[PDB]
Parts: structure tokens; C-alpha cells; sequence
């Protein structure tokens, strides 16, 4: 069989900007080979956000195209977003892929696919990887109600929190990134 | 194809003990036929909470089978909900039946299941049907998270609410019951 | 291969309750074997409406055993529905059965399943068998849009005329039935 | 798992013509991510409609490609759609596409597909992606039987809304479209 | 493997009433035993004709239940194929049972099936087994287009005629059958 | 899914030559986009008939690269049906492709199949498409059977119609095309 | 669905060498579109025989490349034989192709096939196609049993003559070779 | 989907009797409901350790049957876990099920299946459910190694300790058992 | 069927270093061919142990392009490791292949994947091939439990052990090596 | 998953009657429970060997009623054999079951098996089991060649030996059993 | 369906040096087209033998690859056995290639696999094709067992035989080859 997704979660709330992911590396049906790996990275002198969910290969590559076509405009995601969504559906060996990319700003929010797919999160959460759904289930879930109570930062960690709970493909030790 | 189970979630927290539920049905892949059902009972001269996911037929039916057999033993839940597993596990036409069901006192909490499990949540929150682990996801993330801040009643209120959010199978029409 | 579902539909708009539904069978993939079919019939001193969706044994059948319900309880649709479901729910023969049952009264409306499903449409629309959904939205549809403009009547026959636009599985001939 | 289609339609009735089309993003099997996405775009100075149904990538994409072929022959519609077809029919990576493609002019109406045809309905109504024919049968009806009664616009508007209703992939919020 | 339908195929033509089949026994995939079969009874003081698909067994079987109930209703076809259907349609071991059975009279014509529908012809034609649809094809077409220019008996023969030669699962030999 | 075949018929008798097809576009596994569409051309100065089965790209595309060889031989079929085969069964693109071609002259008769069949129907009737064999049951059946009572032009005509007849993938609506 | 094999049957007796196969054209499941089809040719100034079993494009096709080959060596079969096997196992069109080929001269006898194999029975009967087998069962039985009563030509017509009788796939319409 | 496996250790060194298992109750792909449940009991004046794997009505259900036929013969292991077996395999709900049970005395040590299995490990240890081989591998591979240098109560308990490592059905909450 | 990985494991305890892997070469389902292959090579001076898992031409083959990106940086597997993955996940014939590489120095540590992963244990045992887990399971288990009382040596010696122990694709004949 | 047959192996030479098998239970596809099992009894005053495949119910089960028939009819195997073997072929329970049953006597050999057969083999020797066929293959292969430098006993014992060595599911302690 | 492997068995006795083959081409599932085929070549000045398991292109095919190589590297197997592989593993239209290679020297033994496998038996006997494993499981078990009491040459003739005997792919005519 295959590894399992690393589950990330991103989150923007009071204006501050947001990303956890697991550490847990689950491989072939049940078995866990590792329990730290950062697959977020800091991306354009700190100036964005970015979690993929893959391989490292995979991760590093998709990331640097980012990059690339970040400064190839000057900072707008949403224009680089799509501009790599075209060269990933396109690329023979990434529009196979799987997973999907969470890339933000200080200002704004967006998954981007293999497909060729870039969404835009009406409330401010994302959420990609194994347990996804669980902590998106968090996310939404926290700032609906104790947005006043709790932050940006903290509302993510316990995304993560929450979902290696409920899910065998998520665990405990979590990365934690923000920016200023 | 079949209707899809119905979103139950109950949970129980600073002593208050609550369960809501969809109502959304959904038929064959995507269709909807109805928009309230209730499939939460209250058992027992109000003494318990009972939610069934499944057809009422189905459901009525188990909802007696646990009274009769509550009364067989005058308040134990844990009891009861046993010697149902054994009736429901062993009966030709139960012991296939899909969904489960959520029993809950005063004091104690019950998953009790087709298949003659029964079980009992560390935590004080169970949930089933469509968009259980979604809404589980928000109840153990409330708690967790504004215990203080919120309800009983409150959090189950909202589990459901987070659900529908994420969830095709979960409507925004919320059952809710609580003992006193 | 099998016969194909009939189209049935039932609706209940300004106080008149009306039943229409094809005649197409539809053998096999493709062949078609008769145009015509009666499975909408007037029960209980044309007092409720009953369509059902399948074979004329199973229809004649299923029936009676909602007659001999209806009188065992003087009028209680709802009640005798259940008390259907059960029986139907639970017979080895009727269990499995595919279609469902649409069964109304002056006052209410109701899908009945063979897996013990009973169903209340919060809008006045049922709908079953091949084209069901395509006049379930046309149903739905005219009502929320010419209810002053059309009838109980008319709105049914028309739901079943949209549908054989449509449906292969649907054809013309609609037989019609409405209560006084 | 992929994303859903969002449900697009198309209407033109008594000279006026209309694209409306659900926002609802619907990933996974369940999971929801996005309420509103514009797939509806107006092209060449306004004098067409036209919604894809897909990734915004194929979607900006085909879009271009129509373009492009709309100039290289002033005004045709018939002669570009094909002439897409062919292109699109023939390319790697888009003839392999799942959606296809509503294009609608002052005067007239077609589907283009990633498989080279392309459809002209005789009635002026046509639909794409999820709930489609929910809404094409909402369509279809509301026209045959509330010309009169209600417009366009109108009547294109309320397809979706139908659709959002029986439809689990289809949602409330409303993209609307006319050319003048 | 097992052993084809063979094809019959009834008709009823200005106030002529036929039966034709084939005597082709394709076993296995492509293998033929047999060219001959006599399949086509007659029944009833040759007041009916009666035709099935299948084995003969199954065959003389169901034949007799269809003539006790034929003696036990004085005539009445309709009543007596449909006091069949339920008891196949109930028996555990020809409710399974895959071909159907074409019963005539005098006056009229009936489709019975393993699954306990009966069905009527509008046009009066009927046809079962392997070419069935071809031979129908071959029916309904001659009727329709030489029905002055030839008779019952005829239509019927050159039913079969035509199956055999668009048909691998039909054969030349065909047995011929008519009321008086 | 996938939009299915139309279906055409060619048929020539005493010395008329004929192709009738329906315009039923039957897309999905139910659901009908259009009842009119031309896929019947005709070819190289009225003296061919050629219709196709398929998507109008690949219609048209077909239909041209008959021609160009068709010219390419000054009027020799047979020659040009081959040297086609031979390029559709090599291209990519077309060689996977489904349906087939039917080309007929003044003369004489052929099928043509993505897969570099070429055939030759020892009866002079061809039918392509979804019907195709509903039709062929016809054709074949009359000419055998009302060939002095009735046409060329005719006989076609009738094909399709008693398709639609059986047939839920053809419809009413046929074009009709003859040489002089 | 495709077009069935035609079956083809080579032997070789008393020094005479001969090949029979039929030309029932068997598409679909069960439909038959031709009785008739030449795949026996004579190939190098009647110097051998050679049947194919395919499509006549591949036919053709391939029986050239055999020429060619042929000629490449003065006579040696097994040699060309071979070198076809290379060119017809390496093609990408070819080497997928199904059906095998039956080459034959003076002397000696060939299977040859798609997949690179080149095959010398040791009793001098070869066969191919649909009905193969059947006919090699009878070609092989034949030799064995009245050699001395019967001849060349003779034993391999029978064969054919025996496959369509127990098989649905093969026909009465036999063409005959052989070599002086 | 099922409930997963509970993860059962028992193993036997240097005389004394251990059994270890968790507590994780995982329900569903990748769902988590409980951390902690009892499915090692004490049997016959804790005389025996008896682990089951299963559910609870399964579970309390074998556990007695075991009981009942161990007095049935005085304390001999072997002799009532076979006659178990026998009465496991044959009924008609025990003998479908999954799980294993281990049973092991003072002295002696066993496997007890649902297909009328019974075993006898050679080297003292036995395991079963989600994680069990990874276990095995420890438990194995811990009296191999460090003996000596450790326990029964000790081995076992890490073996589980072990599995909720490597597996991601199996959790850090252990119970454990041993007999005097 | 194919070969059976063969079992590889290596360990990192109290600064030795150590690769252990079995000999066993299990064919199809359940044939051995072998009983000994050497697939754990020593490169780069001795400075780097390595072991696949899976064909010696595939085998040497990474081997080499780990050397060449080894040298290519001077010492740093981490970064050589990544430009493998690259390498390895972008190549045609290598991106598909199954096992992993588990590469390690004096310092640390690597699994390696075709898939373009790489991978980092916390705590210095990695695992490959068909028992892996199974060794991975001893390994893990061994260094938590007799650190103290063994070795890195004889620790990963006796991982291998326990697999062919409990597993059926592992046999007794080890190769060791270490680093200095 | 489920328990591997144990390899049996019968063989009877120079009028020495001798049954060996190997012990090696192999548990899901590649565990491995225990290393030693009896599945040779001795039967009836040590006047037959009866190897079972089985489990141990199934096993103990089986060979009383071979028992039980052999006293039933004073020392005919056949006989006896057969008579089981009706009472196997109809029982619910063994019926089903996968594994055959070797016995045989001081003069004679049979294979008897759930399924009603009844084998005897022509050179006497019998095998069954996990690498049934590779001791068959050893067996016959001695037999034929060292009968005369080798035994019964001798001849069986490597049997198996040889087996364990292709075969996973065989293993080196072998049970050995002879009549006198 | 596919033509089935050769069988073919190397081994090595008592330094000679020995490979024997069946004739046996069974195609389809069960057809034989002929009892004899050499797929045992010489190679290298009688210096190798190697057989081939597949078709003759391919065998031919690969046999000159390894001669090329063999001259390509003086006389070392080992070295040019791998070469092999690697030209194997890669070359698109070899590398999908089923069967292996055996090749043997004065002096030792290769399996090679089109999957760029190169084995060396530990104990000089390969086995390769049908009866594979049956072979194998003759050969070893003679050599263990008489070894002295016979040969090379002979132990190899008689594998196949033994093969043949169990085995319904493999064929009484036997092709023998040694070195000097």
C-alpha cells in the first residue's frame, strides 16, 4: 500500500493568520514509520503561509513553482494561485497527485489542487489531510463559538488537537506557524 | 439505492444531558424526500434519551425492546442496554441492521449497536448517523473547548449546526431534548 | 434483466389531493412492452389514494394488507402506514422488495417503504418510481410557482409529463386520480 | 475522492436569455468546502452567456478557447462551438474532461462537450453539472406551464432553486446572468 | 454455464390468435445440444395457447398451475395469470425463475413473470426467450405494415423466421400453434 | 456517463436507396438533451448517403476523410470504406472510438467500424446505433415481407419508427434521405 | 460491444493442403450482420495458403507484410513466418491484436501470432476463429479415422461444416482453397 | 463499515501467566469512540485468563460457554476449549464470527476460533486482534531476548505497549491480568 | 504472480550502526527459489550502510545514483537522499516501482521512497520489506526494553530473527553489517 | 483472513503404508501461530491412517464418523469411505468445508472430500494440503525412482521435507505414522 | 485467452551441467495446438544452455541479447546475466515480458526475469514455466535422495516427466541438452 495524507490545518481569525498540521507519518494500512515531520513551511519572507500534504519531493516542488510565481507577481496569491493550478493540472506527474495546497496571506485563504481546482473558503478555515474533515470540523466549529474566547493560533493547534482524537491517521505533536 | 441515516448526537456535560438530532432525509444518491424527522424519543417517564438513527419502523421497534427490558430492571442502563445487544445481535432482521443506538440517563452514557456492541464513551459525548464524526467533532472540540463558555443543551445544539455545515446529509433543522 | 419502476406521483395543493402516474413498462435494458399500466387505485370508499410503484402482484398485494390496516384503525393513515411498515418491513418476501408505497388521505401524505420507512413531505409532494425525482421537481416546482395559476389536478399530471420529456423510463399516458 | 460539479443552467424565453448556476462546493463525498464559486462568466462584450461546470482552470481555460473562436468568426456560435469541439475533442487533457460547456447568444443555445458534440435543444433550456436535470426538469416546467406567469431571469433562477431543494450537491446561493 | 431462453413468440392478429418458437437448445456459451423443442402447448380443451421460455420441468410445471387455476376460474385468464403470479412469485424456487410465460385466449394475451408481474399488450403482440425482441421487432412491424397483406399464423412464423437470422440463439425449425 | 447512439438505418430496395435515423439525444443513463439532430449527411454531389451514429465531431470529422478518399477514387466505395479503415483503425483518437459508418451508393453497401472492419450485408440493409437491431428486425423483416408492397424510402421510414416503438433509446422524429 | 472471429481451418493430407473457413459475421452479443466474408486468400502466385481471422484492414494488413516477407526470402516460410512474428509482436497496433494467422505452403504449416508465437503442428491441421476448436476436432478426427476415405479439401470443409453445427458462431457458407 | 479488533496479549514465562490488552475502540475506517474497554476477564475463581477480542455480547457470551464446560470437566483447559470449538463452529451466529479466544491456565496456554480451531503455541506466547502480530513480534521476541532481564506482568504489558507504536488500532491504555 | 520483498532492517543504538536483511527469495504465491541474497551494500568507503529491498538490476541501479548524489555533496545524506527522491519519483520506470531505500551514516537516518518521501524515525530503527513490521516490531521493542543489555549488531540481528519466526517470507539466513 | 491446510502426505510401497505431515500452522496471509500439530491419527486398533487438513473440531469430527462407519461395516474402506462421504456431501456444515481426508489401510487408499468425491489413486500415493502438490511431486517422484533404494516410511518423511523447502506454508517438523 | 508457459528445468549434478523441456503448447484455457517445440537452445559454442519459457520471437529475441552480452564480457554469466536485466527491465515491450530466463555454464546458474531479477539457487536446480514448481519439486527431491544413484542428464529428464504426470501443462516429449 501507500503512505497516509498528513492532516493541516489553516485558519484566519481577528485578522490573525494561522496554520497546524500532524506530525504522524502513517504508512501502509496501519503501521506508523514516523511521529514529527514539518510539512508547513514559511514561504516568501514569511509573508505567506503554506502547508502541503504530501511528499516531500512532491512537497518541496509544488513549493518553490509557488514561489516562483509569487514574485512572478509581486504578491497575489490569488493570481499565483491559479497560475500554478494551470501548471500542475497540466505537469503529467503532479496532476496525478493527490493532495492539495494551503496556501494564505495576511490577507486572504486558498486551496489549490492537482485538478486544477482553487477554492476560496467562505469563513477563513481550510483544511486538507488525513483528518481533515474532523478538524474542519474543529475549526468552524470554535470560531462559530468561542471566536471572542479564543485565537488565531490557538484555535488551529487545537484543530489538529481534536482530530488525532477522533482519528487514527492524526497525532499528537503538532507545527504551529502564524505570521505578524 | 437506500435513505441515509440521520444525524444524532448526544452529550452529556456539568451534569446536563442533552441529544439532538437532523431531520434531513435523504433518499437514494442525493435526492431529499423530507426536512424535520423526529428520531430522538424520550423513554421512561422522561428519563432517558433516546435516539435511533434509522427507519421507525426500525426504530419504534428497538425503542421498546430497550423500555421493556428497563423496566426488566428498574433504572440500569448499562444492564438494559446489554440484554438488548444480546436480543438485537441474535435477531434475524436486527442483527443486520446498520445503525445504532443512543441510550443516555441521568448519570451514564450508551452506544449500543446491531452487532452487540456496547459501549461507553470516556468522554461524556456519543454521536451517530451521517454526520457523526463531523458533529463529534464538534462536540468533543466544544467541551474541550467552551466548556465554561457553553451548555449542555448548547453544545449538542450546535454539534449538528457545525455538521449540516460540512455535511450533505445533515440539515440545519435540529431535534433537541434534555432530562431535568 | 427486470421490469422498470412505474412513474407515480402524488400531491395535495389547496385542498385537493391528487395521484398521477405513467402506464410505460419498461422491460429489460431498453425494450419497451406495454404502454398503458393502472397502479394508482382509489382504497377505502375513494377516500385515500394509493399508488404503488411495482408488480401488480406485489401492488394488489401490498394493497390490502393497507386496507385490512386502515379499517383495523377506522381512518389513521399514519397509524396503519406504520402498522404496514412493520408487516411489510418484516415479511421475507415484501422486505426486499425495491418500491415504495404512496398512500394519502383528504388530510395527509405518506411514503411507505419496504424497509420500514414511514415519510412525511413537510411540502405536500411525493414521488416515486422511474422519473420520481425529474416530477418531484417539477412538482415541487409548480407549486412554489403556479400554485394560484394551477390546480391539484393539473400540477400532478403535468409533474408526469415533464418527467417522459425527460426520462426514457417515462411515458405519456398518465392515468389521473384525485379525491372529493 | 474529486469535486462535485456546480449545477449551471440555461434558459431563454420570450427573447430573453439567462445562465443561472449554485455556488456550493462540494468536495469529497460529503464535505463541503465553499457556499458561493462564479462559474457564469459574460464574454466577448457581453453578447454571450457563458458557465462552465468544472475547475476554474478548465473553466477559465475552455472559456478563452470560445473566445478566441468567437472572434476568429463574428458572432457564430454554431460554427465556434464546434469549432471548440474539435479542439477540445481532440486535446489530452481536456477531451478526458468530465463537464461541459453552456454557450447561449442573443438568438441561441449549446452544449459542448469534451467528447465533440454538441447538443441544441429544441426548447430553449439546457443543463449542466450537479443537480442538472432537477433543474432541467424545474426548467422545462416552469416554462410549458408559467410563460405567461413568469420571465426569464426568473424562471432560471428558480430552476437552481429547485434543484438546492431535492439536491444535495446543489445549494441556495445563486449566480444569475442575462444579456440585454 | 447454462442453457439458453429459447424464443417464442405470440400474436393476435384480426381476431387470429398465434404462436410461434423456436427449437434451438443453445447450451453453454455457444454450444447447441438440440434444434428441434417443443416448448408451445396447448391448453385447455385447445381453448389456450401457452408458450415458456425455459425448462421443461419448470416448463410442464408451471403449465398445470396454470390450468388448475384456469378449471379453478371457468375461463378468466386475467384472474387465473394473475392467481399464478402470486403462487410463483411466492414459490421459493420459481420465484427465482428467470423466463416468463405467454398465455392467450379467444379474446386476449398475458405476459407472466417469475416476479409475479402480468402484463398486457396494448398492440397484441407478446414475445419471449432469446430473439424475443427481435421477433417483437419482426411483430409489431409486420401488423403495423402488412397486416392486410398477411394473417396471424403468418406474422407469427415469419417472427421467429427473422429472429434466427439476426439471432444466434435462434434456430430455423419453428413450431406453430393457433386457436380455432 | 456518456450521451448515447442515434440510430440509423439504411436500407436499398429494388433499386432505391434509403437511410432513415432518429434524433432522440438520450445523454446520462435517462435523461434526454434534445428529440430533433442531423447525423445523416449527404455526400460527394448527392450520390452517397453516409450517416453516422456519433458525436458531430467526430461526425463531421469522419465524414470528410470519406470524402477526401472518396474523391481520392472517383467513386469507388469498397476502395475508399477500406483505405478509411484503414486510417480510423490507426488514428489515436478514432480508433477507439465506438460507432461505426454507414456508406452506401447507387449501388452498393457498407459498414465501417472504428476498428478497420468494412462489411458488406449480403441483404442490402444496414442499422447502426441504439435501436440498431430493433430496426434491423424491421428492415429485414419487411423487405422479405412487403418488398412489392412497399419502398425503399418507406421501408426505412418504418425501421426507425418501430425502434421507437420498443426502443426507449429512439424516438418519433427520423430523417430521411434517398439518391435519385 | 465487437465483432466475433470468423472461423478458419487449415489441413493438410495426402499432400494436399488445404483451407476452409466460414463467413458468418457474428457483431454484438448475438446479432449477425453478414453470412458470407472472404479472410482465406491465395498469397504468392497460389503458392500458399493463408487465412486470417480478423478485421480485413488487419487482414489485409498483416498478409502483406507476409508477402513482402516472403518475397525477403524465396519461399521460407518459417523463416518469414518468424520475421513477421517479430514485426506483428513489436507493432503497437498489431502486437494488441487478437486473432492469430494460418500460413500454409506446399510443404509445411503455420500458426502465427499477435503475440510473437510461431506454431508447427505435428499432424498437419491448424484452426482458427470462433468455431475453432470444434473444427479442429473434427479436422483431427477426420484424419485419424477416414484418411484413407477421405481427402483434402474435402476433410477441411466437413470441419467447418461441423463447427456450425454446434457452434453459434460459425455458419453454413464455407470458402474453400487449395494449392496444386 | 465495523467496529476494529481489540489488540489481546497473553504470554507465559518463567511461571507466571500474563495477559495484556487495550483499550481502543475504533469504529468505523478511522473513527475513534472509546480509549479504554474490559475485554480480559478472570475466569473460574480466577483459576484462568481469558481475553476475547470482540463484542461484549460476544464477548460476556463465549466467556460463559467457556465457563459452563469448563466445570462441565474440572479444570482441564484442552479438553473444554475443544469442546468449545465444537460448539462454536456449529452455531449458526458464533461460528461466522471473526475473532479468536485466548484461554490459558496455571499451566497451559490457547486458541480458541471460531472455525473450530484450537491451538498450542509452542513458545508460551498467544495474540490476537487489531494490532496482535505486531505484539507477537514483541511478545516473542522480548523472552527470546531479555528473559531474564524480565517478567511476565512485564513482557506483556509491553508487548501492547509496543503495537500502539507501530499500530494505529491499537492505544496506550492497557489492562492486565495474571493468575497467582 | 511476482518475488516477494525480501526483509531489510536497520538500527541506530548507543552510536553503532547497523543494517540487518534476510536471504529468502519467495517466488509466485508461496514458492522459494533461494535461501540467501545480499541486497545490504556498504558505500562510499564504508561511511554509508544501504539496503533495498527489492531487484538487483533495481537494486544496484538507485545504489549508484546514491552513490553519485552522495559524492555530489560531500557527505550529506539528508540532502543526497531528498535529490534521490526527486530523481526517483520523477523516472518513468523507477516512480512505479514498490519498496523503499533505507539509507543511514555514522550520524542518521533515512527511508527513501519511490514515491518521493523521506522518511526520518525518531528513534533510529527503520524497516523494510516483507516482515518488516515484524522486525520492526522486534526492533522497536528490543532498544526500549534491553538497550543496556544488547548491542546495535545484535539488536537488528535479532529483529530479522523474530520475523522469519512469525512470518512466512522471512528465513533464518541473515546479512549484517555495520559501520566503524 | 483464515488458518493454511497443513500438508499431509500418504503414501503406500512395497507394502508399507505411511502417512506423514507437517506441524506448521500458518495463521492470516503470513503469521504463524504454532510450529508442531497432530493431524495423523491412528484409527481402529491401528488398522488405519487418517490424515486430516483441517481443524481440529472439523478434524476430531470427521474421523469418528469414519470411525463409526468402519465398525458399521468390519474393515471396508470404500465402503465406508463412501458412506461418509454421502453423510459429509449433505451435512450444512462439512459440506461446505474445504480440506479433503486421506485414509487408507493395510491394503488400500482414498481421498474423500467435503464435496462427496471419493479418489483412488492409481499408484498409491495420496497427498493433500498447503504444499500438497510439491510432496506429490516428491512422492511419486522417489517412488518411480529410488523405490528400491528407499522405504515406505522413508519415502514419506521427504515428502514433506522437500515440501517445506519450495513452500511457505510447510514447515520442517513432520509427523510420521505407519501401520504394521 | 493466452498460450501457457513451457515447462523447462535446469539442475546441476556432480559438476554436469543439464536442462530438460516439455513440448506441451496448450493455448486457450484447455486447447493443445502442438506436443513438441525446442525452447532449450545452445548458446556460445555449446559453452551455455539456456531455455526460454515463451514465444519464440521473444525467446529468440532475448537468446541473442544474452549471446551479444556473453562475447560482450569473455565468458561471465553472472556479469552479462545482469547486463541482461537491465536491457530487460527496460526495454518497454521485454519488461512487461511474463516468463524468465535460465541460463547455466560449465560452472553455475541463473534465473533471469524480465523484471530485472537475477537469482542463483543455492542449490543448482532452476525450474521454470508450467509445471514449474512440480519440476522442482521432482528435481531437489532426487538429488537430496539419489544423488549417486543417478545423474545430471537423468535427474532432469525425469523432473519433467514427473511434471507431466501431475501436471496438465506439461507433456510426455521431453527435450534434453547438456555441456561437455
Amino acid at each position: 500500500s501507500s503512505f497516509h495524507a498528513t492532516t493541516i490545518f489553516a485558519v484566519q481569525h481577528k485578522g490573525r493568520s494561522a496554520m497546524s498540521g500532524d506530525g504522524q507519518v502513517t504508512f501502509g494500512q496501519a503501521v506508523v514509520m514516523k511521529h514529527t515531520a514539518r510539512k508547513v513551511r514559511k514561504l516568501f519572507n514569511g509573508k505567506v503561509l503554506a502547508g502541503f500534504a504530501g511528499s516531500v519531493a512532491d512537497a518541496f516542488t509544488l513549493f518553490e513553482k509557488f514561489e516562483a510565481k509569487l514574485e512572478e507577481y509581486n504578491g497575489n496569491l490569488k493570481r499565483a494561485a491559479v497560475e500554478l493550478a494551470k501548471e500542475w493540472r497540466s505537469d503529467k506527474v503532479l496532476r496525478k497527485l493527490e493532495a492539495m495546497l494551503i496556501v494564505m496571506n495576511q490577507d486572504t485563504l486558498l486551496l489549490v489542487s492537482g485538478t486544477g481546482e482553487v477554492i476560496e473558503p467562505d469563513d477563513g478555515i481550510l483544511a486538507i489531510g488525513s483528518g481533515g474533515n474532523y478538524a474542519l470540523a474543529a475549526g468552524r466549529a470554535l470560531k462559530k463559538h468561542a471566536g471572542e474566547s479564543m485565537s488565531a493560533s490557538e484555535i488551529a493547534r487545537a484543530a489538529l488537537e481534536t482530530a488525532g482524537e477522533i482519528c487514527v491517521y492524526t497525532n499528537d505533536q503538532i507545527i504551529l506557524e502564524e505570521l505578524e
